[PDB]
């Protein structure tokens, strides 16, 4: 996260680290049982940190579960990123606590202008590079749909939408990948990609989660 500031611990109680010996990408929790995330984090042995600030601090409130299955979304495509979107089961369910939370599934979209809460571990530096060991928050509004094509002609799909500031100075990152964008109380919105961060013009581009709440539904009831 570009631009933003220290969250606070565990004020995002449902912002989960994807850890395979290391963090390499955001999750959020969705019931005590499955993490959303993005497709391009995809890889076998995950293990999902819960409850984490300091992620290279054993701070007292973690639960680290081993995933026992992933599922990417039938129709993510690795070259575009349209449909990047995957649910991780945990071993175990997760103890739910005021520190380890569930974000709800969005009712319905979300509107350009809203307001949605971004967060994330990863680079902070928008030239060069600097991860935090704390979890970092950034406040940006749903960009328009028109201003997000503008952006990034013949690459945005109905999937995806944008948020962040045209002028530059505050995005999410390399390292935020598959975490939340909330807006409302509602997971609307997955790290998906950019170009370069918080660079002029080129706002953030996130996976549109309200399209995929049925899907959601339907292979967690099934899996
Ligand atoms: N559909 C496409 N045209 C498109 C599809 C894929 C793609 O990936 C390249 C390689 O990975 C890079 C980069 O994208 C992911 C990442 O950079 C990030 C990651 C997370 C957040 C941000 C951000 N600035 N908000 C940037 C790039 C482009
Ligand atoms: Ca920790």
């Amino acid at each position: 996260i570009v631009g933003g500031y220290t969250c606070g611990a565990n004020t995002v109680p449902y912002q989960v680290s994807l850890n395979s010996g290391y963090h390499f990408c955001g999750g959020s929790l969705i019931n005590s049982q499955w993490v959303v995330s993005a497709a391009h984090c995809y890889k076998s042995g995950i293990q999902v940190r819960l409850g984490e600030d300091n992620i290279n601090v054993v701070e007292g409130n973690e639960q680290f579960i081993s995933a026992s299955k992933s599922i990417v979304h039938p129709s993510y495509n690795s070259e575009t990123y349209n449909n990047d979107i995957m649910l991780i089961k945990l071993k175990s369910a997760a103890s739910l606590n005021s520190r380890v939370a569930s974000i709800s599934l969005p009712t319905s979209c979300a509107s350009a202008g809203t307001q949605c809460l971004i967060s994330g571990w990863g680079n902070t530096k928008s030239s060069g590079t600097s991860y935090p060991d704390v979890l970092k928050c950034l406040k940006a509004p749903i960009l328009s749909d028109s201003s997000c094509k503008s952006a990034y002609p013949g690459q945005i799909t109905s999937n995806m939408f944008c948020a962040g500031y045209l002028e530059g100075g505050k995005d999410s990152c390399q390292g935020d990948s598959g975490g939340p964008v909330v807006c409302s109380g509602k997971l609307q919105g997955i790290v998906s990609w950019g170009s370069g961060c918080a660079q002029k013009n080129k706002p953030g581009v996130y996976t549109k989660v309200c399209n995929y709440v049925s899907w959601i539904k339907q292979t967690i009831a099934s899996n």
